[PDB]
RNA sequence: CUACCCAUGUCCAGGGUGAAGUUCAGGUAACACUGAAUGGAGGCCCGAACCCACGCACGUUGAAAAGUGCGGGGAUGAGGUGUGGGUAGGGGUGAAAUGCCAAUCGAACCUGGAGAUAGCUGGUUCUCUCCGAAAUAGCUUUAGGGCUAGCCUCAAGGUAAGAGUCUUGGAGGUAGAGCACUGAUUGGACUAGGGGCCCCUACCGGGUUACCGAAUUCAGUCAAACUCCGAAUGCCAAUGACUUAUCCUUGGGAGUCAGACUGCGAGUGAUAAGAUCCGUAGUCGAAAGGGAAACAGCCCAGACCGCCAGCUAAGGUCCCAAAGUAUACGUUAAGUGGAAAAGGAUGUGGAGUUGCUUAGACAACCAGGAUGUUGGCUUAGAAGCAGCCACCAUUUAAAGAGUGCG
RNA sequence: UAGGCCCAGGCGACUGUUUAGCAAAAACACAGGUCUCUGCGAAGCCGUAAGGCGAAGUAUAGGGGCUGACGCCUGCCCGGU
RNA sequence: UCCUAAGGUAGCGAAAUUCCUUGUCGGGUAAGUUCCGACCCGCACGAAAGGCGCAACGAUCUGGGCACUGUCUCAACGAGAGACUCGGUGAAAUUAUAGUACCUGUGAAGAUGCAGGUUACCCGCGACAGGACGGAAAGACCCCGUGGAGCUUUACUGCAGCC
RNA sequence: CUGGGGCGGUCGCCUCCUAAAAGGUAACGGAGGCGCCCAAAGGUUCCCUCAGAAUGGUUGGAAAUCAUUCGCAGAGUGUAAA
RNA sequence: AAGGGCCAUCGCUCAACGGAUAAAAGCUACCCCGGGGAUAACAGGCUUAUCUCCCCCAAGAGUCCACAUCGACGGGGAGGUUUGGCACCUCGAUGUCGGCUCAUCGCAUCCUGGGGCUGUAGUCGGUCCCAAGGGUUGGGCUGUUCGCCCAUUAAAGCGGUA
RNA sequence: UGGUGGCGAUAGCGAAGAGGUCACACCCGUUCCCAUACCGAACACGGAAGUUAAGCUCUUCAGCGCCGAUGGUAGUCGGGGGUUUCCCCCUGUGAGAGUAGGACGCCGCCAA
RNA sequence: GGUACCUAACCAGAAAGCCACGGCUAACUACGUGCCAGCAGCCGCGGUAAUACGUAGGUGGCAAGCGUUGUCCGGAAUUA
RNA sequence: GGGAGUACGGUCGCAAGACUGAAACUCAAAGGAAUUGACGGGGGCCCGCACAAGCGGUGGAGCAUGUGGUUUAAUUCGAAGCAACGCGAAGAACCUUACCAGGUCUUGACAUCCUCUGACAAUCCUAGAGAUAGGACGUCCCCUUCGGGGGCAGAGUGACAGGUGGUGCAUGGUUGUCGUCAGCUCGUGUCGUGAGAUGUUGGGUUAAGUCCCGCAACGAGCGCAACCCUUGAUCUUAGUUG
RNA sequence: CUUAUGACCUGGGCUACACACGUGCUACAAUGGACAGAACAAAGGGCAGCGAAACCGCGAGGUUAAGCCAAUCCCACAAAUCUGUUCUCAGUUCGGAUCGCAGUCUGCAACUCGACUGCGUGAAGCUGGAAUCGCUAGUAAUCGCGGAUCAGCAUGCCGCG
RNA sequence: GCCGAGGUGGUGGAAUUGGUAGACACGCUACCUUGAGGUGGUAGUGCCCAAUAGGGCUUACGGGUUCAAGUCCCGUCCUCGGUACCA
RNA sequence: GCCCGGAUAGCUCAGUUGGUAGAGCAGGGGAUUGAAAAUCCCCGUGUCCUUGGUUCGAUUCCGAGUCCGGGCACCA
RNA sequence: CCCGGAUAGCUCAGUCGGUAGAGCAGGGGAUUGAAAAUCCCCGUGUCCUUGGUUCGAUUCCGAGUCCGGGCACCA
């Protein structure tokens, strides 16, 4: 029944339209106020150093350095070495 | 007798209860009305005779093929009975039960067809000799019955044709075994492809994992309806040999068609039955004797008949109860043997392996019971000790931050 | 030697009748209700005719079925029979 | 919303119907599977197979209370009629032969009789009935017979009778 | 018929397994058929492979059709089974 | 000539399919009669699926602590009362449940005696072990057995024995 | 060498080569017989440029396939016995699997 | 009971409150408040400017008392 | 007034129910006639593109545009039947502009005060997205009988300033709307205890309370129309850039 | 309310879009399309404002520039119309969105987010369901033009024939 | 327990014949109508993607047979109608 | 006198031998109104009774009051 | 064995030789502040197939399916 809890809080998601309540989290090489997005592949959190890739648009990924697919980058100058701040 | 019914006489002790009326008085215009007295109706009431059976008790080879005892319901009417008649069995009759119709009734009674029929049950008498079975198959409104075939006897034949063993020759696909087909199924490597963390982002560009994964091959099992394989036997053979005589044909006559149990081969079941359905083999049935204490069905063995003789089998040999307290070597100590498991167990017997093992073990006695660091957390502490985390290392003959314990 | 009484309850209204000789009632009967047959040689019945029951009767009568005094009541379905 | 020729109205309702059940809720009792009062998720009540309620009635039938009681705890005693005893008369069902112990064990599976043991002098009499699958009735239930008789209707062929 | 009958299920045929390496053998024991169909789906004559897979490819896709190898067999055998 | 045979021949789920007839269904608690333990219910018998009684392995619960007490998923048995299988004796009769009457027998024990461990302070207790000599209440409902309930008692035992 | 038989693939595939003057083959063409559901692919018809590559034969080898012992075992006809869903002992029989091995051809007939 | 009383001496020293304040009904403003908290005998007041709630000031009422309460009569000619 | 002709108790009846007949409770009112109104699926008269008789479109199609919703950091706020929805916007690239993010700033961007001190500026420089800065140079205030005044500037100071913050159910003002519909009242007189009624209704007409007649009313006022413009004819005067 | 609800700047947004709604134009064609010729208005506007002619660009326009503070000059050559030519009934020689490339203007700056050409591309649609809306004579419909508003931008609204 | 029937869009219910639908009605959905309602009028309306075309998914569930299966065949599960008898 | 537990949002109630805290309602947030109801949704919104206390966080653990809830004692 | 039904989409009629007829439905029309129910219009038919008589002939004989009512064979 807490499981079907688990089913029914589908929609802490929808605080995440319309803005949320963030600092400048993810410091961008000692420069703030940049867009930057938590990454999918694999979650930002400071076990092994975060980076930032440059992406074509659309936000920059902070990949979580030791990831498979920060690792296999084309153009690793798009890497950008940040800070989690 | 009884069931109603038809004409006909007949009986019912007493007490209570009191309507319809009636009359009088009152009352009203007058009938309604009212009160007295009278009158006495009632499938009315209580209770005898008399009917009638409800409730127990007694009876039950009873006093009695339905009673008596102590009490009970009707007892002036749908009443009770006496006498004289009526209705007849596939009918009568019935305030109805299928009750009564002569101690009979879901069709009375009596002689008749009639010695009915009965595939059912009981019974079937004098003796020996001669050989002698079956309980299954098919079909059947059959399934406990029957006929044909199977198996037995009697007769006559053709005659050695039969059976057993050895011999060579096959047909056949279980038990087993195999996983090559069929299915089932383990595990690894490998992987098309598939999504998924999802990245870059037109479901489009590609990376990624133990997130799966078809195929793929490597090893691995498994079968009543899986066979590339495949025995023992069992069966049809030819062929001679040996030892045996029994087969077939024709004909008279049958009985049997409910079977049981023990072992192996299966099914049904619960790998339950002294269960059931069969296979092939026994016994019993139809077979007494001896053992299994006694006991159809197991283990021996077939009974013409007599003896106050002899030998063996199964099983027995201390005593019932005939036979060795024989003989050799071991083994249990439980009365196991004379009841049964998973499993538990310093019970013991005989093996084998190998560590320890007089520069001396085992048990026990005496001392050693460290260092880094009395470790530090979660916590108010842990010298491991609410519990981690480095499975660390030198002091030393030797001590693990540890067997434990609290 | 001649009532035991009181509170309720269904079932039968009631007195009556049967299971001779297991079973007396909650069954039958019953008055009343009621639909229907039947015009008189009625219908129904006995049972192949007669004959004289019904009835020396005549729809306010007589057979038949269905229920059961009285009081309150008896609604729906004509497709099948 | 489908389906009917039409979908149960009045009054009753765990009922002589009710399975689950002893339904639940209340009075009756210290305690109440029955009984009464109400409840309706009426398995399967229902209107002349009649529905409900009914004062009077019954050797009906369930439940409760008083009265009084051997019905009972818990038996006791007394009368008499059988019983036993002494003369009189004197049957019957039944009955293989019968000097008939009881434990186990076996067996047509539950012994008086056989086997193993155990105990027991012979013979009556008064009582009890555990047993002889004690007697009386070739089972009334149950299944078969190609039995049988009453009953039944849209089983079959028929017939009477009215058409 | 019937592991007492009742109801329920079945009744003859064909194939398999039980069946015990010949044939046969039962159970209300295990699995599925049949009351046909065909005028070519027979008769002969002569002819020639199949199932998938793998590729290559419009529409075409896992799966139409074309080749193309590798394929004694996995298919096809009027219809159940051996 | 009729009609008959011969031959070819068509009409039947006669399906219960070797087809008794061209043509067929019901109840008996109102019951008979011949038969059967060939064939049931009641009990006996064999077995033990089911049924209570034990145990085995131990994950865990029990603060820690498997083993005071419970013990899952699982295994193995013993008992022959129950629901049941089989149809062996009994259908020329073995009367069947429940109470009353007289009790008898086993022990897996309910009290009483003895003890061991305990999560046994004490008083009560839980639990196995030795014990069958003695006892085991009285009622309302139910036909009751069981069980609920009231009220006690030291205890309100279970199971045979047709 | 060719044609054509018989012998359980011990005759198989698989790979490695060799050979062709004739032989056998591909190979060259459809005028004709005949033809492919469409065709000279095949089947028919006829021809001989060059071709040993293919097949055809001839050799090597054991990689698969195939054949196949001995030894023992399973199971087992009968013989008895024991704790009886099974199992032991004796006489006799005797596989499969697994190998040792064999084998990548034998025997005929006719033409040259 | 030396009580009433009277005589003299003493001090602004000892000593006021509750009720009302929209209309009935004499007397009102300011804050708080926002169908909530609360008033209410009658009509009825408050969903953001409450003279009606609560408070403060200020009035008014009456006085050692004032309001509320329950009674009985009256107004009620509304038992005539 | 409801509770109610109900319950209960009793009589009466064959029953259905009649007759006698309450109470606890609850609202401050339920009803009586009358008047002005509004409505009527009531009547009579009568009007407008209302309907009929026609024309042309909207609703389908793209696209512009407007609000919805939804969407985002915010999608600024208001208007919501006709009488909001090409509307405030007679013009959203920044400005507008409020909204959102970042950068800021705090007598203020803007107004009077008050205290001074002098013109501030202008520019280029580096910042920086820019606001804002820091600077450089350049700061030149006029009018006076010399004190002052007039600004302009900055520095201050507290006053205050500021709000496109909220309520159009506090409001002025401003317009839509019924509709350019034919109506709304007053003065005097009476009428009726009073509310109100007459005048305005009755008759005849009109676009109309237009107007006439009648009339217990006579009159007046706001409305209608008119005078105001435009267009439609002509004359006078005046003729250029006609 | 107040070192913020006030002020200033950058940039974003008011223009989002799965979807309905009003309100407007351009169309679905032969009374049309295309090309050429011919002719015809009213009203308004113009000083950092109009810009002629002229030349150059395919063109939107560029270039220079007369004239005009206006019945003088410019915006402005009106369109429908008329007459020829061609088109022949189909998603086309109608449609003109959507979209690519190449351009011009204004302005600091046209990416979100402007207008207009030049080239291409060429869909939806072949008179639109129930229901509704306007209109009594220069109105209905139809065709262009002027202006406010504005640097810039109109299918909008006024106003004109 | 045994048989007999039947398992569905949001819902109720036909398609029970061999070839594909998931009728038809009622929801529901936007619009039209009304001042807003209910009502009435068109349009779609099984789930899910593609604003389109189309595809996937399916008629309790599970598996077979088929070129096919809501149906054919069988197992499970649910719910109705009928039976559970004789001592 | 004695001891034994609860002293938790606005209100109910979960945190319990140690994770600061939930949940329900109420209430508030605005859309829309005179404001309500209706419709659109949003939000916990706590001296854990205080005083202390071993501290490397305690609503709980401990004492100390206070307080509530108790049952035993104390007969003048 | 006889008798009953073979057309328009459908339900149904219907000539003695010369041809397409109703109703319901389909399509639209007007009607109506909407709505059915009415009120008109065209629609669409090898009159079952095959041969024959005959000038061709639903017409009408020569040749047959399938549904209902019965007499009555059925081993």
């Amino acid at each position: 029944e807490q499981e079907k809890i688990v089913q029914e809080v589908t929609g802490e998601p929808k605080p995440y339209p319309q803005g949320r309540k963030r600092e400048a989290g993810v410091r961008v090489k000692g420069i703030d106020n940049l867009l930057v997005r938590l990454s999918k592949c694999c979650n930002p959190v400071p076990g092994d150093d975060i980076v930032g890739f440059i992406t074509k648009g659309r936000g920059v990924s902070v990949h979580r350095e030791d990831c498979p697919n920060v690792k296999t980058n084309e153009a690793q100058e798009r890497l950008i070495p940040v800070e989690w701040e």
